């Protein structure tokens, strides 16, 4: 299957740009990483910023989750990252979004061996 990891990866990386490629970025994103195809995924994270630079932070600053669980990790550093945020026109699979650039601290929970992100939990 698709593992875990990887599964972040295919929701939450986008290394190739810089930061929001333009007001269309969370609209043909979504899509293209498969969040609208069941349904449109209400909001969603994506962290312009290389892999391993992503992955470092399951050593970085240990903070609680937001479910209660001690696995998540906050970045040192600010990162840039883009939210993606349903709007009120869209109907699914038309699934529209609103695309917001910003320069946040994340949080992502890790798991396995090797310790590795498996989850976007917030961004401060
Ligand atoms: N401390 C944790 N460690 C490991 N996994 C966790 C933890 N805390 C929540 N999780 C997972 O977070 C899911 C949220 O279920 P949800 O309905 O939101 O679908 P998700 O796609 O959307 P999210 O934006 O929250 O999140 P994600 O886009 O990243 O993807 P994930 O696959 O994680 O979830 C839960 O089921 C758990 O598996």
């Amino acid at each position: 299957k698709e593992t875990a990891a990887a599964k972040f990866e295919r929701q939450h990386m986008d290394s190739s740009t810089s930061a929001a490629s333009s007001s269309n970025y969370c609209n043909q994103m979504m899509k293209s990483r498969n969040l609208t195809k069941d349904r449109c995924k209400p909001v969603n994270t994506f962290v312009h910023e290389s892999l391993a630079d992503v992955q470092a932070v399951c050593s970085q600053k240990n903070v609680a989750c937001k479910n209660g669980q001690t696995n998540c990790y906050q970045s040192y550093s600010t990162m840039s990252i883009t939210d993606c945020r349903e709007t009120g026109s869209s109907k699914y699979p038309n699934c529209a979004y609103k695309t917001t650039q910003a320069n946040k601290h994340i949080i992502v929970a890790c798991e396995g061996n090797p310790y590795v992100p498996v989850h976007f939990d917030a961004s401060v």
